[PDB]
């Protein structure tokens, strides 16, 4: 079997054979497509054996050592551990390879051209939330690099019985608090109201501002999570101004420079790493379109359009569209002026096409989720809009997991 | 399965879909692979290419007649059982059957209703159906098409319509509109290597010249009609210009915009698709409605392999075009789409912006879940090509599945016609 994907702008046709190696479902069936469902729907010894074998096999094939003496002893060694302990431990090389390939396999990520330049921090010796704090602080400092951002991931101990999970309760390492007011309005980031409330309950004293960096809520070994304040000098921020509109700086907008997802689960050869925060750098539209202009978020379209004296009476003036462009210009300009790494959505999607073509040549394909790859503004003037894409699930992979406050059973009376 | 829920991540509305249980054809996807961004993912058709056997055609007929008599609160009624037996005898004696006027109207409206890629479907039941099954020649097809265009244009107050020519018989006597749309502009391949007019239409334009059309060789030359009746060679016809409503594109603030010399036509009229009803195949079924501004202003004007006018507009706007991060393309794209909408509304020509269209579609989805138990929708196609996430459909999960009656793609007739 082969499948072909066409670019309807360039007429280039790629041939995907890599899809023959996927295993978990997409969510779709032969008669219903579920490609726009956001979330479609511990292992025993016998479940773990073939998962481990498949991973080890692919690692040894990647380093051109399949069938070798070291390959066969590694399989036997892993087999022993799963018999002795009902689990096993990745070598350092395998962990690095696994985390890089989970990124390579993330069908929804447009920044994958960089997948092989991932800095992997092995934190599997950590035992306490204080230790997690220290690992995360070093990650942030390394990743931030005074604005010259570097991709990195820090991997905490894997799941054992599910009663001793390591978890970062934060959804990202740097996020701003949201506070609901009695009059029903929201201060700060409305997305983070729930987690802000949890922090306050755990003892956090909130400044109650618009851009309060949340504390880290860190869980080690299945214990109750603990609060820590990231040291403010490690949190790089960019005040947003516009190159033409002097009034833009008067909105008091800023954003943090380091995007760092901390609520995913990294799955490598059947092992589950429930705490694995990873970071890269921003594409402008993530802040400028979604963070600022989603109705559920900072929702600054009307304010900006107001200051542009736009006709907000009817939609066909396209005042929302016009104001959205200006905000995204401001975001890119602000980050670039402060020499904080950022990528615009045109540069990013163009790289992804180069990346995708390269992956089809060397790997036989590239799983990609069009619904997520196409940017949330200006879709069809970017090359990915015209690019057919096949979506399928390869492992190692990043996976969603339940929010920890929905599952944690609290220890302390 | 049992009931698939779709959630809206803005409003938290959850809708429960059971209508997918009636899906008939494959989507292309499997458990292991999703083809939702493939333009033509599936060749699963309900019948062989041409003249089918009794056991091939009759089940599809019975399915459709059953559905239509169920829709009108009969089923098992006298007329329903008589209709089954009459379609049985007709297939026995002609290898096909003929739809009643009511059945034809029901099927056309439901093909539109089932079109998972159409954001305009809130209007589906308000569709004027012109029965043209008595047509025999390309001249008669021309007459039918002129009447359609005149009725549908309605001096700018556009009305949705479909004109249905004779169904396919053996596959050798097809009726076809060779144009992909009733009204499109020519595309001319220049001797240097560039393109004048619309690049999408260069091949069809060449066929028309290769058929005797004298090209005026402008940028907005309305193409002739190339009509094929009963499998004969196609014939050229010039649509009377007074039937072709056009809008000159100007801008409400940029006075220099009108000097770009752009115009567009008012009537979008798809004429290369096939309409499938109860196993019958209507290969010439031109249908029309009215434009969403982005179809002209984003895709027609700004696609790289189309009119590609972004840089020229951005020039007159005095934008930094050195690097992409200045977002000069995004900025011109907004102004162009303001101009298109402002121009149509100024000339009282029906048009809908992408904010109103997508909001209407959300309402249509809710109506359909409430009365039908679902609504097939292709997210890749429903989300507008600009400003995606500030429209409500961006945040709406959708299930995509194939219901019948439906509109289907078909091969371009010059790839398959044996000339006389
Ligand atoms: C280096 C710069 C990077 C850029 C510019 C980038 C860009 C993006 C964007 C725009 C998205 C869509 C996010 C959204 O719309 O909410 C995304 C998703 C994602 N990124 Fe990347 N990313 C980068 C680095 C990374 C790294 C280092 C990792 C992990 C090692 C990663 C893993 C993912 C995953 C797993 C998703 C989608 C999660 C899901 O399934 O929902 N990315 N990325
Ligand atoms: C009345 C106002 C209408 C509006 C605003 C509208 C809008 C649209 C738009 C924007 C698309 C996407 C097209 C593209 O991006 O190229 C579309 C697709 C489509 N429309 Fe509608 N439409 C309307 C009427 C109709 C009617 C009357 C029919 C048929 C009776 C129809 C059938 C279809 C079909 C079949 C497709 C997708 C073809 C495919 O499956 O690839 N539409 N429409
Ligand atoms: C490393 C990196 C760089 C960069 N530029 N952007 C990202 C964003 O990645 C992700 C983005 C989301 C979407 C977040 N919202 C959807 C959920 F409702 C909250 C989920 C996820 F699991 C991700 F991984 C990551
Ligand atoms: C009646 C009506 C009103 C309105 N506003 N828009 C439409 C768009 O219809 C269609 C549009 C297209 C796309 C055309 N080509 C561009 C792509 F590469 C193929 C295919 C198709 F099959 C359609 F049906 C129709
Ligand atoms: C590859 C991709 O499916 C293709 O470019 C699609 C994307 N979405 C679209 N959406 C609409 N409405 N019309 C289109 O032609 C397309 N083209
Ligand atoms: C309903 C729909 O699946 C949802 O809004 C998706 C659409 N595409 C997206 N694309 C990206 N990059 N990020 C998102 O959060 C979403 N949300
Ligand atoms: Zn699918």
């Amino acid at each position: 079997r082969f499948l072909k994907v066409k670019n309807w702008e360039t007429e280039v046709v790629l041939t995907d054979t890599l899809h023959l190696k996927s295993t978990l479902e997409t969510g779709c069936t032969e008669y219903i497509c579920m490609g726009s469902i956001m979330h479609p729907s511990v292992a025993t010894k016998d479940q773990l054996f073939p998962l481990a074998k498949e991973f080890i096999d692919q690692y040894y094939s990647s380093i051109k050592r399949f069938g070798s003496k070291a390959h066969m002893e590694r399989l036997e060694e892993v087999n022993k551990e799963i018999d002795t302990t009902s689990t096993y431990q990745l070598k350092d090389t395998e962990l690095i390879y696994g985390a890089k390939h989970a990124w390579r396999n993330a069908s929804r990520c447009v920044g994958r051209i960089q997948w092989s330049k991932l800095q992997v921090f092995d934190a599997r010796d950590c035992t306490t939330a204080h230790g997690m704090f220290n690992y995360i602080c070093n990650h942030v400092k390394y990743a931030t690099n005074k604005g010259n951002l570097r991709s990195a991931i820090t991997i905490f101990p894997q799941r054992t019985d599910g009663k001793h999970d390591f978890r970062v309760w934060n959804s990202q390492l740097i996020r701003y608090a949201g506070y609901k007011q009695p009059d029903g309005s929201t201060l700060g980031d409305p997305a983070n109201v729930q987690f802000t409330e949890i922090c306050i309950q755990q003892g956090w004293k909130p400044p109650r501002g618009r851009f309060d960096v949340l504390p880290l809520l860190l869980q080690a070994n299945g214990n109750d999570p603990e609060l820590f304040q990231i040291p403010p000098e490690l949190v790089l921020e960019v005040p947003i101004r516009h190159p033409k509109f002097e009034w833009f700086k008067d909105l008091g907008l800023k954003w943090y420079g380091l995007p760092a997802v901390s609520n995913m689960l990294l799955e490598i050869g059947g092992l589950e790493f429930s705490a694995c925060p990873f970071s890269g750098w921003y594409m402008g539209t993530e802040i400028g379109v979604r963070d600022y202009c989603d109705n559920s978020r900072y929702n600054i379209l009307e304010e900006v359009a107001k200051k542009m004296n736009l006709d907000m009476r009817k939609t066909s003036s396209l005042w929302k569209d016009q104001a959205l462009v200006e905000i995204n210009i401001a975001v890119l300009y602000s980050f670039q002026s402060d020499k904080v790494t950022i990528v615009d959505h045109h540069s990013a999607t163009e790289s992804f096409i180069k990346h995708m073509e390269n992956e089809y040549r060397c790997r036989g394909g590239c799983p990609a989720d069009w619904v997520w790859i196409v940017p949330p503004m200006s879709g069809s003037i970017t090359p990915v809009f015209h690019q057919e894409m096949l979506n399928y699930r390869l492992t190692p992979s990043f996976e969603y997991q339940p929010d920890p406050w929905n599952t944690h059973v609290w220890k302390l009376v």
